[PDB]
């Protein structure tokens, strides 16, 4: 079984998974100098007004606030976008220090952690069929920051206590993940993949250039989840980050000068 551990983690992904050391693969360090501003790229449009969360779950790998994606409820457009991508789940991936757990980083600089929002090309019909395409998601991607609070990620935090180990899910409704943005949408795009096998590539990146802060209480409230299902050895839910990837044939244009 894949994970992050030394006999399990990213450098071992290719042997089931041999797309790990494709052309298109995610993360990737975004060098702000070379990325290249794109007057074509349009404003992103995030409208989450209508969004309804259902659960949150330990998946073994991170966990996911889950959305209703059965209808046009919270989408994502514009940007580099043609069409109309539903939002299906965010995570993040954060460190075992506050010097590193985010998967793209900027001009070589990790992050603590980085929040990803996983929306699907509603084209495709659903998530499924979606991953099996070049143009199937639209991943935004968001970095955070140790300083002062999020108060909009508090209600995640204070739910990981009922999900501290992989398989238990709480119900977690009302939840407004617009409360998780930084002020600006100017952001980096680029084509890439899952960054968690099966590592599809099936992703527009979408990351925002402006990081969310938050308080080193809430980040340590995300390190005291466990990988591990209970009763099992523990083993505490940290460093579930992909490294930068090699980019490539690939060009990352910006949407701002
Ligand atoms: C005895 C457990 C097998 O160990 C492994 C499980 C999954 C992988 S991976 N990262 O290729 O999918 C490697 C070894
Ligand atoms: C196809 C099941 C796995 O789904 C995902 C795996 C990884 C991501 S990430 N870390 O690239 O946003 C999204 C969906
Ligand atoms: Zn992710």
């Amino acid at each position: 079984h894949w994970g992050y551990g030394k006999h399990n983690g990213p450098e071992h992904w290719h042997k089931d998974f041999p797309i790990a050391k494709g052309e298109r693969q995610s993360p990737v360090d975004i060098d702000t100098h070379t990325a290249k501003y794109d007057p074509s790229l349009k404003p992103l449009s995030v409208s989450y007004d209508q969004a309804t969360s259902l659960r949150i779950l330990n998946n073994g790998h991170a966990f996911n606030v889950e959305f209703d994606d059965s209808q046009d409820k919270a989408v994502l457009k514009g940007g580099p976008l043609d069409g109309t991508y539903r939002l299906i789940q965010f995570h993040f991936h954060w460190g075992s220090l506050d010097g590193q757990g985010s998967e793209h980083t900027v001009d070589k600089k990790k992050y603590a952690a980085e929040l990803h929002l996983v929306h699907w090309n509603t084209k495709y019909g659903d998530f499924g069929k979606a991953v099996q395409q070049p143009d199937g998601l639209a991943v935004l991607g968001i970095f955070l920051k140790v300083g002062s609070a999020k108060p909009g990620l508090q209600k995640v935090v204070d739910v990981l206590d009922s999900i501290k180990t992989k398989g238990k899910s709480a119900d977690f409704t009302n939840f407004d993940p617009r409360g998780l943005l930084p002020e600006s949408l100017d952001y980096w795009t680029y084509p890439g993949s899952l960054t968690t096998p099966p590592l599809l590539e099936c992703v527009t990146w979408i990351v925002l250039k402006e990081p969310i802060s938050v308080s080193s209480e809430q980040v340590l409230k995300f390190r005291k989840l466990n990988f591990n299902g209970e009763g099992e050895p523990e083993e505490l839910m940290v460093d579930n980050w992909r490294p930068a990837q090699p980019l490539k044939n690939r060009q990352i244009k910006a949407s701002f000068k």
